């Protein structure tokens, strides 16, 4: 979805595993 | 978790089709 849809969303940050292997 | 705590464990290796389908 949209951030704006859901109530209560609490911004953060999100880490991905993948990326690092990648660089 | 971490290789230590486990009563019975086996050692092989997790293929990870990951780094095969990186590069
Ligand atoms: C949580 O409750 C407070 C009142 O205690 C209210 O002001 C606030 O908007 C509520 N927040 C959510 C995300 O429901």
């Amino acid at each position: 979805g949209n951030c704006d849809v859901v109530i209560g969303i609490v911004n953060n940050t999100v880490y991905d595993p993948l990326q690092p292997e990648l660089d």
